[PDB]
DNA sequence: CAGCGCAT
DNA sequence: TGCGCTGACA
């Protein structure tokens, strides 16, 4: 609107000083002192920001210099008072606005300060939670609330300190005029004033009002008069849209923004919420508006399951609450019925309102008034405004502002209330130029400019001083034309091949399965797939990652070009020559505007190069100071396309800006060549001429976009043409290209705005140009009627800022009607000419490199933290036009790096091209060994100690001074330039050291001697693609060692492989000769990302650590081996360390699980007898009647697992320790106890280093008063202040070995126990080693000792988050997770042995039982996996009773945690009757009726209550009819009187029609018949009002009344819905007559009794019967197959086959379910001789199977209990003395299957099948499982059964699985007979 | 943290 | 024209 287009903060702000030039003059009355300001309620500071905008723009503009001092401010909320502390830090920071009209004030942190009175301008809004926030329905009144809490707070500071200016802001609907009482009444005379944010330069229309009132003046000059002028007077509005405020879609910042919002209301999807009050609302709405029940949007079912469309944040839709979903579709609709196309038109909506509160869409470019609880939905970019969107809508500016820790409702409440920066700029700079003279002077003013000048100064000298390396160049000169030879048709292949394929990869990378449309040629992935389908077949293409075609893209064009030209007269030769042929003549004043601004980009401003970009079809993108112009290399006639900028300052409406939209003279390649650049230029005259253009319609009539969008009103039943004919005269046709006369047919499917997407006909009058299309296209910010349709060559999504080629637009009067033969004029306009002579043609540089890597390694003495050492640094020759603003005419400046500083890097690229690469520095060159750690400060600051209050936490000043101190971070890859007399130079340099002491900071420190030896290296050409393969990691064998060949006093030889076995095992432990065993390092990164450098720096040490994992498979003797170690070592002296700190044994303990400690001594006995004492413990008492003299003779002792988790343990612990009584009490979480552990373990070692000496107590005495004196802090607390010996501690002693055993089941608590445990030699056993992924490794380094490495986030598939934020996070790329990747690969082959057990063959007989399920139970599980199914495999659990169906529900939906959990899970039990405890064996006839008769007896249960309902609520009708309540006249819309005309009519009722019926019968069942409003009840029972309280409060309660009718109703629906269904399979059981009687079709039309045998399927949740072909052709369409009665949502999954369910084999077991039961008669066909040995998987079962089993003839024996009684159990079990529990019940993934040795039994039963998702991890455990039987000293054959459902999901599991083990590696096939025992 | 609610 | 509040919910 006649105003310049202003979107740059900064640039608004400097022109609003610039208005002005009345505020210099305070400058000079400050005198040199700087203000001293203060605010009292700031969230964002806004005040803060607008003053330091304008300080710039003075200093700027008028050269003077104006400072501030922000004396203090005030925030009780407990995050903005840390962004306040963490962006300007203030000295003081109270918390509170009433506190301060005292002496002593409180402070943020507590120190209750006193308050300072020396400001300046105090400015201050009062809060608006009470203001009468029109948002609020509640509100607070005359100063009890808001008014005598925070203003007479902030009053009685203003007078008692009286301030010279104080501006009051707050809501419009104020009790101002009381304000002006109560600032008048004492000193004052505020004025008070309203003003819009719209009127100053923003678009975002917040409204609110200001004050302002200076201190008592003698004479009374008015002032707040002259200062409400002032700022009235100043004043622009809002020249630009919003979409100018937001961010482009492709940076990170995006990204990281739908990352976290997209998974908000997260494993288990939470429960379906509750809107039906506004559901009444909704569906009021699209009645009276005459919409559709559709949506279109989204087409929702239920709240998480959608699908928009293939534009919109998808990701974010099925996040939201459904009522959100609905309100955007009523939305749509509501506006779609008007006639224009959300969707294609920007405008910002407000969805966390109400449908009856949505008064004001349908307006565009303006922003509603931001709050911090709205959700704003653009409607064009398809997704709401972020955080740093809705801050931009503000003033406030995003850059230049650390966020740290801010989360989308934190932005959302900063950005929402904080004033807008421009007004209060404005308000601010009108208060000080109008009270300028009322603020003293400095007198100091000389001081004051010395100061400036100084620290000017010293900023000026130290980033020149920060480079250190120039000792080292070369020189070599540089030849900037580096062009390459290629044949330009292979690369535009491959231009074509490599190119954005969807919305989904964005300018990086790849995804994969896209889907090219057919006709419309339109790719898009398979998820977020087009649901407004296409014809979609698969795209057939090879992908090439963009990284290569860049490489070689970049190498084949040239890196400037400009062109030649010479056009100053051409431009009238081609005038003339354009005129000879047919086109518009050109005005004068055209072609004089036009011309003349062209002939600056074609003047030798040469173009430069920057951002090739890939969109799609990789534009390249060049550019001149005026100009630009950009190689499109479309996939077919690739062109340059100029265009010409138009100039900064020019308002909207301009001819200029009209003139120079569209590029001017374009140039088409000469394709088939060797040259990239080779045709004539045709140009674009300023031609607009009109044609007239005949419209005819062909084709049927298709449904119009109004009827297939579903309204309802006068648009029902519209149609139009399916094709269209245009017919255009001859010569008016041969004038123009791309002839148009042709035919076009609709695309209905492959949309477009208002889907109107016609493709035109081929025809052969022209081959070699592309396909076209005919379309319309809104303009996004103008009113609908002026949008026209148009011919152009392309078809997609445009962002903000960049528009269509098109050929000519149509007439703004033509819409696709039902009329024929109308006659319309198109208009084209831009109408190229032949083409001119003129032509571009392309174009002492010098690089210094290190010549050697040795150079350097000398420079980098020591601290090189504070130097940079030089890389690079380029001379370059520019002409003094045209230097961009970073080359600096001195002094050079510094380029900053992740921040504002990305465009001036794009700026310079054309010369960071082209540079040879930097070679000889790829190996790792430096080394200088740092015994001690001593982290360089400034390079990895300490963190903030934690310490325990409770019985704070990161303590916030420290937590300050950490967010500030890691910013302040040497910040490798320094980058500076700067601008000599005329050739540029700049010089790229890395803090070398800087990497190293980061890289030294990672490793944590042990108390040893080895020191470390830092590294670095570079390397260049490095680039992202795509972790496109996943290793695998591989463990090597023992076979290849020599053997030992005998341990000495065996009763039993070893075999050869556990000879050699257990001499590597000897020689790992012993080590001659080697100092260290492995070598850890932490490699630390910093990307250059625009050159192609990254640089590495690591820091290694060597660790010795003896013992290592022997992980071999299971069967072999892993115990065998480790008691002959020990009986070998045994002999030997003692061990080479020394251990003074605490105790030293000679025992080696054992750390089994608990039901191993009768296995382990049993088979040390049995191997050596008595050779060597072996003392056990399993319970605490056994550990506490023992003592050191006792453990002293003990050669080995063997230790349960669970005493760790006994709890006394570490309450004597805390007594040995001298700790606080509950210091280790925590719960099963082992986090935050790893440090109190350590700390107790310090304690601990000191004190056994004293009670060496005897010298017992004064230790533990000393350390009380330690405790007790630490705690005095000022922090905050919870209130003002808070030899032998028996029972020793197992962590206060030092074994010579600890042997671990099953170390993958040592649990949190006791894990982090056993890494503690000290001793020489540490071995671990186990059979399934995780080795899957790094962190499976690094969890068995952690029981070596070694590092092997930190965790990031990224390497998968709140506490220390200060180091886990995106501005101070790492970005460690592909080749560290590499180097981590061989680093544990490095170490596996170093400690890890595996190896294959070549004992004997065990015969392994395979069995397997699979049946089917009954009909009652069949027809449950049906219906719960139909469930899931329709909610996309995701558990969601779910006043008026629940159903039946929802009680099946809810059940097995109960603990499970994951869909296919709860299916595995539900096959197993089903046990009927689940109210009463009575049971007995049913047949499945009496389970079905019994099902189908409680329904029955629901529903009728339901229509009572729905009645005595509806008769309670007709009393209290009468009872407000009676006492004239409605008043018969002004009518307001009566809910229930208007819900029973509703109900009445049935066409109406959607839903299910027969209970509508039922509800009809009912109601009319009652004084209401045909619309009757009775006077009475049909019980004439009474009405239940309280005390006749009002008669609004009844109108209340008939209100409510009625919404629970609605719901009954609802419920009703549902109900008839579940029973219809459950009869229907009840009678297709019952026999052949019944199935022939109950299949009468759902009128299909044909049926076996008609029709011959068709197999007719039955549907779900509705109950119809129907031919399977008509099933599958409805369901797919989404409606059922009663055509528009049913009204149920049908997806394909739920069509169940008939005679899919059985009842042929009589399987009548139903009791305890139809699983348990084929399980006992199997156990009873099982001889009486062998045991069984039963696996089960989830524990919730155990119940239920030990249920079935006993009661069912059978005992067993559970494997629970304590520690004790578990050994007890298991050895029983694998006694030789019969009579025994025969059967034995496993949990599997349970520490009972570890490894136990029975082979007592010999067949497994192994009932559901294992789910776990890994395949190698599902092998391990299996193999685990079958080899728990399959053992050494077997002596018989095994067999294995397995228990699957035919119709569940166990045999698709098991099938799926199977199959892929038979492909995968060997795991050679069991044989798989079958079973016909029959024992007994 | 999702519903619910008409005025200065 | 709206810088929410208040019962339920994990
Ligand atoms: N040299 C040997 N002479 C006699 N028996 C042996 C010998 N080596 C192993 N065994 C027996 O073979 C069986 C193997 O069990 P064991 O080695 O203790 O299993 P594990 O490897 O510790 N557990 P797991 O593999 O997970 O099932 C035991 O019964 C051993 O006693
Ligand atoms: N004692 C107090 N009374 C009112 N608000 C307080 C307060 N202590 C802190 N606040 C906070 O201060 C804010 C009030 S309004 C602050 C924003 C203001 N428009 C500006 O930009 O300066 C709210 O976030 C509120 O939570
Ligand atoms: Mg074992
Ligand atoms: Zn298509
Ligand atoms: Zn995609
Ligand atoms: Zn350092
Ligand atoms: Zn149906
Ligand atoms: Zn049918």
């Amino acid at each position: 609107d006649d105003l310049p287009p202003i979107s740059d903060i900064e640039a608004m702000f400097d022109h609003l000083v610039s208005r002005i030039p009345d505020i210099v003059e305070l400058v000079r009355q400050l005198n040199g002192r700087k203000l001293r300001v203060a605010t009292m309620c700031s969230g964002t500071e806004s005040p803060l920001l607008a003053l330091n905008m304008i300080a710039k723009a003075i200093k700027a503009q008028h050269g003077l210099t104006l400072a501030f001092e922000h004396v203090f401010s005030c925030e009780i909320e407990p995050f903005k008072q840390a962004y306040i502390e963490r962006n300007f830090t203030p000295p003081i920071l109270f918390r509170d606005v009433t506190e301060l009209g005292k002496k002593r004030a409180h402070t943020a942190y507590g120190s209750m300060v006193d308050v300072p009175g020396d400001v300046d301008i105090l400015i201050a809004g009062t809060s608006c939670v009470d203001y009468s926030n029109l948002n609020n329905v509640q509100q607070d009144i005359d100063a009890n609330g808001e008014s005598g809490r925070t203003f007479r707070g902030m009053l009685q500071w203003v007078k008692k300190h009286q301030p010279p200016i104080v501006i009051l802001e707050n809501v419009c609907n104020a009790p101002w005029d009381k304000v002006v009482e109560y600032f008048g009444q004492i000193d004052y005379d505020a004025q008070y004033t309203r003003l819009d944010t719209k009127e100053f330069y923003i678009p975002h229309t917040r409204t609110r009002v200001y004050l302002f009132a200076t201190p008592s003046s003698s004479e009374s000059d008015d002032l707040p008069e002259k200062w409400a002028q002032t700022v009235k007077d100043l004043r622009r509005p809002w020249s630009s849209p919003f979409e100018a405020f937001l961010l482009h879609t492709d940076d990170p910042n995006i990204h990281r923004a739908r990352l976290e919002l997209a998974s908000a209301r997260a494993g288990t999807s939470r429960k379906t919420t509750d809107w039906n009050r506004c559901e009444s609302r909704h569906q009021r709405a699209r009645q009276d508006e005459a919409l559709g029940l559709l949506r279109p949007l989204t087409s929702w079912q239920e709240a998480g399951v959608c699908k928009g469309l293939d534009w919109t944040w998808n990701d974010w839709l099925l996040a939201q609450t459904e009522r959100v979903v609905d309100l955007l579709e009523i939305s749509t609709l509501r506006m779609a019925k008007d006639g224009i196309d959300s969707g294609f038109k920007a405008c910002i909506w407000n969805v966390s309102q109400n449908v009856d509160r949505q008064t004001g869409s349908s307006k565009t470019a303006l922003a509603p008034c931001l709050t911090p609880n709205m959700i704003p939905w653009v409607t064009i970019r398809g997704g709401p405004v972020t955080g740093r969107e809705a801050l931009a809508l503000q003033g406030i500016p995003v850059r230049e502002l650390l966020l740290t820790s801010e989360n989308e409702d934190q932005l959302a409440d900063l950005a929402g209330n904080a004033m807008t920066t421009t007004v209060v700029g404005s308000a601010m700079i009108a208060a000080l130029k109008v009270a300028c003279h009322k603020i003293t002077e400095g007198a100091n003013p000389e001081k004051e400019a010395a100061l400036i000048l100084e620290k000017e100064a010293v900023d000026d000298e130290q980033v020149a001083n920060r480079i250190i390396g120039e000792d080292y160049l070369e020189h070599h000169d540089l030849d900037l034309a580096k062009v390459t030879k290629s044949n330009l048709s292979e690369i535009l292949d491959l231009a074509c091949r490599s190119s954005r394929h969807c919305q989904c990869e964005g300018q990086s990378g790849t995804a994969p399965n896209i889907l090219e449309c057919q006709e419309c040629s339109y790719r898009a992935c398979k998820s977020c797939g087009g649901r407004p389908e296409h014809v979609y077949a698969p795209c057939a293409n090879q992908r090439v990652e963009p990284a290569e075609f860049e490489k070689r893209f970049k190498g084949l064009l040239p890196m400037r070009v400009r062109i030649a030209g010479l056009t100053d007269q051409c431009l009238n030769a081609v005038r003339k020559a354009a005129e000879k042929s047919n086109k518009g003549s050109v005005n004068d004043n055209d072609w004089q505007l036009w011309s003349t601004a062209l002939l600056e980009g074609i003047h030798d401003a040469e173009f430069r190069f920057r951002y090739l970009k890939r969109q799609s079809t990789w534009t390249a993108v060049y550019e001149a100071r005026r100009a630009m112009l950009s190689l499109v290399l479309r996939n077919q006639i690739p062109e340059w396309r100029l265009t010409i900028k138009a100039p900064a300052s020019e308002p909207n409406n301009s001819q200029l800006r009209a003139l120079l939209l569209h590029p001017v003279a374009r140039l088409q390649i000469d394709i088939a060549g060797q040259d990239v650049l080779c045709g004539p230029w045709e140009l674009c005259i300023p031609s607009m001429k009109t044609i007239d253009i005949e419209i005819t319609g062909k084709g049927e009539l298709l449904p119009s976009w109004q009827a297939s969008l579903g309204l309802q009103g006068p648009f029902a039943n519209t149609t139009r043409w399916s094709e269209v004919e245009i017919s255009l005269q001859a010569e008016d046709e041969n004038t123009l290209d791309r002839k148009l006369s042709g035919t076009y047919q609709l695309l209905p499917r492959c949309g477009q705005a208002m889907s109107s997407l016609h493709k035109k006909r081929p025809d052969l009058s022209d081959d070699g140009l592309p396909q076209l299309y005919f379309f319309l296209d809104p303009t996004r910010c103008g009113e609908s009627r002026e949008d026209r349709y148009v011919f152009s060559t392309s078809t997609e999504r445009l962002d903000y800022g960049t528009e269509r080629p098109v050929i000519a637009r149509l007439d703004s009067h033509w819409r696709e009607g039902n009329e024929k033969q109308r006659k319309v004029k198109l208009d084209v306009s831009g109408a190229w000419v032949k083409c001119p002579e003129a032509h571009l043609t392309a174009i002492r540089a010098t690089f210094a490199i290190p010549s050697s890597a040795s150079a350097i390694s000398a420079s980098l003495t020591t601290e090189g933290c504070s130097h940079a050492m030089a890389l690079l640094s380029c001379r370059v020759p520019l002409d003094p036009t045209h230097s961009e603003s970073m080359w600096r005419r001195g002094a050079w400046a510094e380029i900053d790096l992740s921040h504002q500083g990305n465009t001036t890097f794009a700026n310079l690229a054309w010369i960071t091209e082209r540079l040879p690469p930097l070679d000889g520095l790829k190996n790792w060159a430096h080394i200088a060994d740092d015994v001690s750690e001593h982290v360089c400060e400034r390079c990895a600051p300490r963190p903030p100690k934690i310490h325990w209050i409770k019985r704070a936490f990161e303590d916030k000043l420290e937590a300050g001074q950490y967010e500030h101190a890691l910013k302040h971070r040497p910040s490798p890859f320094v980058v500076q330039l700067r601008l000599d007399q005329d050739i540029g130079s700049f010089r790229i340099g890395l803090n070398i050291v800087s990497l190293a002491h980061r890289a030294l900071s990672r490793l944590p420190p042990t108390t040893s001697e080895h020191k470390i030896s830092l590294s670095w290296r570079l390397t260049p050409g490095h680039v992202t693609e795509s972790p496109q393969p996943r290793r695998v990691f591989i463990l090597p064998s023992n076979k290849q060692d020599p053997e030992n060949s005998q341990p000495e006093a065996f009763k039993l030889p070893l075999r050869k492989e556990q000879l050699r076995s257990l001499w590597w095992m000897l020689e790992q432990e012993k080590a001659t000769g080697k100092t260290h065993t492995f070598v850890e390092e932490e490699i630390s990164e910093s990307l250059l990302p625009a050159v192609g450098w990254r640089a590495e720096g690591k820091a290694e040490r060597p660790v010795m650590v003896r013992g290592g994992v022997i992980a071999d498979q299971v069967g072999y003797g892993k115990t065998v081996i480790s008691i002959a170690l020990v009986a070998q070592t045994l002999s030997l002296p003692a061990p080479e360390p020394a251990t003074p700190g605490l105790i030293d044994l000679k025992a080696t303990l054992i750390v089994v699980p608990g039901h191993l400690s009768k296995q382990w001594p049993n088979e040390i006995a049995r191997f050596t007898g008595s050779m060597f004492k072996v003392i056990v413990i399993q319970g605490m008492k056994d550990l506490q009647e023992k003592t050191i003299a006792e453990l002293g003779k003990a050669d080995i002792i063997v230790m349960a697992s669970e005493i760790f988790e006994s709890d006394v343990y570490w309450s004597r612990l805390e007594y040995l320790s001298a700790q606080p009584r509950e210091w280790l009490h925590d719960t099963q979480g082992g986090r935050f106890f790893c440090d109190r552990l350590d700390a107790a373990m310090e304690s601990l070692v000191s004190q056994t280093k004293i009670l060496k000496e005897k010298g017992s107590e004064a230790a533990m005495r000393a350390m009380e008063d330690k405790k007790k004196s630490l705690v005095d802090n000022v922090g905050s607390k919870k209130e003002v202040h808070t030899k032998l010996l028996p029972n020793p501690v197992l962590h206060m002693f030092r074994f010579r070995r600890v042997i671990a055993d099953e170390f993958t089941y040592l649990q949190k608590k006791s894990l982090a126990a056993v890494l503690r445990l000290s001793s020489s030699y540490r071995w671990i056993l186990s059979g399934t080693p995780p080795v899957s992924d790094f962190a499976a490794i690094r969890s068995i380094a952690t029981f070596m000792g070694i590092h092997l490495g930190v965790e990031d986030d990224g390497e998968g598939d709140d506490q220390t988050q200060a180091e886990k934020f995106h501005a101070f996070r790492e970005v460690h790329s592909r080749a560290w997770h590499n180097r981590r990747d061989e680093l544990a690969q490095e170490f596996l082959n170093v400690f890890v042995r595996q190896n294959i057990a070549e004992i004997e063959d065990i015969p392994t007989v395979e069995h397997i039982h699979t049946f089917k399920l009954p009909a009652s139970e069949g027809a449950v599980y049906l219906e719960l996996e139909h469930h899931l199914q329709a909610l996309e495999m995701q558990a969601r659990k779910e006043n008026v009773s629940q159903g039946d169906r929802n009680a099946r529900l809810e059940e097995a939906l109960s603990d499970s945690k994951t869909a296919e959990e709860a299916l595995l899970k539900r096959c197993c039990h089903f046990t009927l009757d689940l109210s009463d405890k009575t049971q007995d064996a049913k047949s499945a006839q009496e389970a079905c009726d019994h099902i189908t008769s409680a329904r029955a007896r629901q529903l009728l249960a339901c229509q009572e209550d729905l009645s005595r309902s509806v008769n309670q609520a007709i009393a209290l009708h009468g009872w407000i009819k009676k006492k004239g309540g409605f008043s018969k006249n002004d009518d307001e819309r009566q809910p229930f009187a208007e819900w029973i005309a509703f109900s009445s009519n049935i066409s109406k009722h959607q839903g299910d029609i027969e209970a509508a019926r039922i509800l009809l019968k009912v109601i009319e069942k009652c004084g209401v018949k045909d619309g009757n409003i009775p006077p009475s009840p049909s019980d004439k029972q009474s009405p239940s009002i309280a005390s006749g309280a009002k008669m609004d409060d009844v109108k209340w309660q008939l209100r409510e009344q009625t919404h629970l009718l609605r719901k009954l109703v609802k419920e009703l629906v549902a109900r008839v819905r579940s029973l219809r269904f459950f009869e229907v399979v009840r009678k297709i059981q019952k026999g052949k007559s019944d199935a022939q009687i109950v299949l009468e079709s759902s009128e299909c039309g044909h049926k076996p009794s008609t029709n011959p045998d068709i197999e007719m399927a039955i549907l779900s949740c509705c109950g119809h019967v129907a031919c399977h072909k008509c099933m599958r052709k409805a369901a797919a369409s989404q409606r059922c197959v009663k055509s528009g009665e049913c009204q149920a949502a049908v997806r394909p999954t739920n069509i169940v086959k008939v005679s899919s369910l059985g009842v042929e084999g009589e399987l009548s077991s139903g009791r305890y379910g139809a699983k348990l039961e084929h399980l006992v008669n199997l156990i009873h066909s099982i001889p009486k001789n062998e045991r069984v040995l039963v696996f089960l998987q989830w524990e919730d079962l155990a119940g239920k199977v030990s249920e079935a089993l006993s009661a069912g003839r059978i005992p067993h024996v559970t494997l629970s209990g304590s520690a004790k009684s578990r050994a007890n159990t298991l050895d029983r079990f694998q006694s030789t003395n019969a009579d025994s529990a025969r059967v034995l019940l496993l949990k599997m993934n349970d520490a009972s299957a570890a490894g136990s040795n029975l082979t007592t039994a010999n067949h497994a039963v192994f009932l559901g099948p294992l789910f776990t998702n890994s395949l190698f991890n599902y092998r391990a455990v299996e193999t685990q499982a079958i080899g728990r039987v399959r053992r050494y000293g077997q002596q018989k054959k095994v067999h294995i059964h397995r228990l699957l459902a035919l119709d569940t999901i166990d045999m698709t599991i098991f099938n799926a699985r199977r199959t892929e083990l038979k492909e995968k590696t060997d795991w050679e096939e069991i044989p798989q007979e079958e079973y016909k025992g029959r024992g007994s």
